[PDB]
């Protein structure tokens, strides 16, 4: 499947693709504003994520830092990113079927759209000003703002008996974005598409 992935944002952005346990394609890249990566990702590739990181710096060995999303300091992207990220969510070719769904389990930094682009299903975006909005024991100092599993640790924020309700917080994330998961046992938003679609990820889709 192919993934166009647009920063559509005035500031630039370190976009990253991984599986968890693997990077997606090159795993990541440096997008300035308006750039376009296209990345290939395999038939049947189960729960991976696309996102963006904000504020990174890297050295030529493609080791260092970024204030949202760092993947353990690298580049390209093996492993899930550190909150506050705004997700892309997907598993393709799932008995005939793709899943798609945009996340704020994890947090907020950056307003993304997650898009079919051929034909038979719809896209979701989340393209609020959450990070301004922010609640502020929610606010992440290195920007973007943070789910409460992160921030408080509780069984309830992170649902760890499986057995949670709505917050105060996941709330403010639903009241913003309806079409993004806001936690963990939200009323599913993920989207049926065709097996073997194609997909772009734009950041900041509106401003």
């Amino acid at each position: 499947a192919t993934f166009e992935i647009v920063n559509r944002c005035s500031y630039t952005v370190w976009a990253a693709a991984s599986k968890g346990d693997a990077a997606l394609d090159a795993g990541g890249r440096q997008l300035n504003s308006g750039e376009s990566w296209t990345i290939n990702v395999e038939p049947g590739t189960n729960g991976g994520k696309i996102w963006a990181r904000t504020d990174c710096y890297f050295d030529d060995s493609g080791s260092g830092i970024c204030k949202t999303g760092d993947c353990g300091g690298l580049l390209r992207c093996k492993r899930f990113g550190r909150p506050p990220t705004t997700l892309a969510e997907f598993s393709l070719n799932q008995y005939g079927k793709d899943y798609i769904d945009i996340s704020n389990i994890k947090g907020f930094n950056v307003p993304m759209n997650f898009s079919p682009t051929t034909r038979g299903c719809r896209g979701v975006r989340c393209a609020a000003d959450i990070v301004g909005q922010c609640p502020a024991k929610l606010k992440a100092p290195g920007g973007g703002c943070n789910d409460a599993c992160t921030v408080f640790q509780t069984s309830e924020y992170c649902c760890t008996t499986g057995k949670c309700g709505p917050t105060e917080y996941s709330r403010f994330f639903k009241r913003l974005c309806p079409d993004a998961f806001s936690y963990v046992l939200d009323k599913p938003t993920t989207v049926t598409c065709p097996g073997s679609s194609n997909y772009r990820v734009t950041f900041c889709p509106t401003a």
